[PDB]
C-alpha cells in the first residue's frame, strides 16, 4: 500500500484530457478524505469528503489562495462508504475538473486557478488505505 499522505507530482501541471485515477479503501470509522491539487502553496482544487459534518456526509470543494479559503462548493451526493473500496477519477477539462467516483459522475469544479501548467502536485490525505495514484492522457 502507498503512504498517506501521498504526494503525486504532476509534471508541468495539468492540461485538458489529463485523467488522474486514485484507488483506495475508506477506513472504518473514517472522518475525512482530501485531494489537494496544488499550485505552490495555493490549493487550486481541494476535494474534501467529510463523513461527519454535523452528523451528515458531504463533499466540500474549495480553493486556497495566499493561505485564505474561498467560497465553498458543496455536493450532498456522497458516494463514499466507510470500509469500502473506491475509485476517484479526476478528468481535467478546459473549464473545470470533472470528478467521477466508482464510474459515476459526481461533480465539476470550475477552474479558479487558471495557470493550469502550474498546478503541479496532487496531495492525497485522510482516512484511507491508498492502493494506487496515477495519471494518463485520454
Ligand atoms: C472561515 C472558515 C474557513 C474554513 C473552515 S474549515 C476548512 O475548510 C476548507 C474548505 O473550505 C478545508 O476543508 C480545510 N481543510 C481541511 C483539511 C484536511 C486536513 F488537514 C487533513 F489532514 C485531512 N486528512 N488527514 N489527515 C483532510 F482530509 C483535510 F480535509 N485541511 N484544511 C478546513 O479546515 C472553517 C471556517
Amino acid at each position: 500500500p502507498l503512504i498517506v499522505p501521498y504526494n503525486l507530482p504532476l509534471p508541468g501541471g495539468v492540461v485538458p484530457r489529463m485523467l488522474i485515477t486514485i484507488l483506495g479503501t475508506v477506513k472504518p470509522n473514517a472522518n475525512r478524505i482530501a485531494l489537494d491539487f496544488q499550485r505552490g502553496n495555493d490549493v487550486a482544487f481541494h476535494f474534501n469528503p467529510r463523513f461527519n459534518e454535523n452528523n451528515r456526509r458531504v463533499i466540500v470543494c474549495n480553493t486556497k489562495l495566499d493561505n485564505n479559503w474561498g467560497r465553498e462548493e458543496r455536493q450532498s451526493v456522497f458516494p463514499f462508504e466507510s470500509g469500502k473500496p473506491f475509485k476517484i477519477q479526476v478528468l481535467v477539462e478546459p473549464d473545470h475538473f470533472k470528478v467521477a467516483v466508482n464510474d459515476a459522475h459526481l461533480l465539476q469544479y470550475n477552474h479558479r486557478v487558471k495557470k493550469l501548467n502550474e498546478i503541479s502536485k496532487l496531495g492525497i490525505s485522510g482516512d484511507i488505505d491508498l492502493t494506487s495514484a496515477s495519471y494518463t492522457m485520454i
